[PDB]
């Protein structure tokens, strides 16, 4: 058999239908993303007694920040909506009343630095130097008088007494956004209005909450009166707390590879998560039962390469030693700095994960690349818990699989029917089931090499590979083999001479990294007659 791409002619979460109609929500929005579009879409409630935890949960596995998810309830009012923003990259759900709970705390902050704007006023305005006024507000923000830390951070205490007109303006874009969030919730669900808002929130169009840390966001470099106020200090000792833990982590690592020198190999290979789970938990259980806290035991046992990430958070302490360079821009140090803090919060992986409770989440606003926005959609795709029952159904329908049934995948990306991952096609070989790949473009998006590397992923997962043109497997062949999509990013002389010749041997291209492997053991041209 196989899967076409264009000639072409179930099923949803418990208790509900999808959004659009008949459609898995995660694979029909990858085109519209392909081409920088956000687009909303999700699961209903058709009933009232209807749970809406199977498709929340579906919703959090496949929300990215192009494809923002909703589940609307019976009578088409929005119940949930759940997005991620580009900074931290997590799943944030808001019903009606944790949008109002974010109100409120935007509230309160308001009303309690404006009580301390007085209260501070008389003393405050005896302080002639804006320097001395800082280390002497910073000194009460650290005495927390009535509280006040509940209620701002030391950023927004420090900008509402000296730059009062720019903190109201700041305070005024969060409030008022959530305000519109909380209109959505009235009334028929606007699908077209949800998408346009959601990109004010995740930092495509704007950014003006910081959902990590629930305060206003500083932008160390075009908030440039405030950057000799930020708290450096502050984030500076977050770092050195957060090096800390991981060392109390890496040394209970010692402690288990002393013990159980096995088990760290053993623990190493085991694929899955839940399996790695189980497997700390006897090794705790063994011997270190009383020694450890379990939870503390867990996470440094679940950690990737604690070194690593010692290395990178100390990385940015280190930059931190001299508060007058970034404010400078050193030769980059502020852009190093901002770069290597935004790479830490976007890593969701513990010990990163846990150790950001410390951080705020934003810090230099950045453009989400089409490459980037494609490929967090493409990875929700891949977690969607559905697609299993999906690909299911169509093995199903091929039973009996002989030890020769073969299934033939025309893929040309964005614009065919099904969305064929890696995941699909390894579904189907556990299955018994051989999968060819056949290639309708490569060469012609190199325009948009995300769409190549999501080529090369099915390449590389799949039995076989058939090409219709020379160039394109040429052209790909050469990718898998010198690892990018960009001949300009790699070692081939023809490559670097293009790099030189259009940007500059120095340039800073976008990368379009290729995992390496034989497409050319694999592959080979076919003519379209075959197929028909
Ligand atoms: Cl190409």
């Amino acid at each position: 058999m196989s899967i076409p791409c264009k000639w072409l002619k179930i099923p949803f979460p418990t208790g509900t239908t999808s959004i659009p109609e008949e459609t898995i929500p995660s694979a029909i929005v990858l085109q519209p993303v392909a081409n920088e579009n956000t687009v909303i879409s999700g699961y209903k409630l058709k009933d009232t007694v209807s749970s809406p935890e199977k498709a929340q949960e579906v919703n959090n596995k496949t929300v990215s920040p192009r494809t923002p998810k909703i589940i609307v309830k019976h009578d088409n009012s929005l119940q949930s909506l759940t997005i991620m923003d580009i900074y931290s990259q997590k799943p944030i759900q808001f019903d009606e009343s944790k949008v109002d709970e974010i109100i409120h705390s935007l509230e309160t902050k308001k009303v309690n630095l404006e009580k301390a704007i007085e209260d501070n006023n008389a003393e405050l305005s005896k302080i002639k130097k804006q320097k001395s006024k800082l280390a002497y507000l910073t000194r009460l923000y650290k005495e927390n008088k009535e509280n006040i830390q509940d209620y701002c951070t030391l950023n927004e205490y420090i900008e509402a007494h000296l730059f009062n007109p720019k903190f109201l303006s700041r305070h005024e874009k969060a409030l008022n956004n959530f305000k519109a969030l909380k209109s959505q919730f009235t009334g028929p669900v606007n699908l077209k209005e949800l998408e346009k808002l959601t990109d004010k929130l995740t930092g495509i169009k704007e950014y003006s909450y910081d959902f990590h840390s629930n305060s206003l966001p500083y932008d160390l470099e075009h908030d440039k009166s405030f950057r000799n106020f930020y708290d450096f200090d502050g984030l500076k000792e977050s770092i050195e707390s957060i090096i800390k833990e991981l060392e109390v982590l890496n040394s209970i690592r010692q402690a288990v590879s002393d013990k159980y020198p096995n088990s760290f190999k053993a623990l190493n290979e085991t694929e899955e998560h839940d399996d790695k789970l189980k497997f700390i938990n006897i090794i705790f259980n063994d011997g270190f039962s009383t020694t450890y806290d379990q939870q503390t035991f867990i996470k440094a046992l679940s950690a990737l390469d604690i070194e690593k990430a010692i290395d990178a958070y100390t990385n940015v302490k280190n930059k931190l030693e001299n508060t007058q360079d970034i404010i400078a821009n050193k030769e980059g140090c502020r852009n190093k700095l901002i770069s290597e803090l935004q790479t830490l919060i976007a890593n969701k992986q513990e010990p990163y994960l846990s150790a950001n409770e410390k951080l705020g989440g934003f810090y230099s606003k950045r453009k989400l690349s089409a490459s980037e926005g494609f490929h967090l959609a493409y990875q929700a795709n891949r977690r969607d818990p559905i697609k299993p029952e999906v690909i299911e159904n169509i093995i199903t329908k091929m039973k009996p699989i002989d030890e020769d049934t073969h299934l033939d995948i025309h893929i040309r990306p964005p614009d065919c029917g099904v969305f064929i991952t890696p995941e699909d096609i390894k579904k189907f070989q556990e299955a018994g089931i051989k999968v060819n790949i056949t290639i309708h473009e490569y060469k012609q998006n190199y325009t948009r090499r995300y769409l190549q590397q999501y080529t090369h992923d099915l390449m590389r997962q799949a039995n076989s590979v058939q090409f219709f043109n020379a160039e394109d497997r040429e052209n790909a062949i050469i990718a898998a083999t010198y690892g990018d999509c960009d001949k300009r990013n790699t070692t081939e002389p023809t490559g670097v001479a293009k790099k030189i010749r259009e940007v500059g041997e120095d340039f800073d291209l976008d990368k379009y990294p290729v995992q390496k492997y034989d497409l050319k053991g694999k592959s080979g041209l076919t003519v379209a007659s075959q197929k028909l």
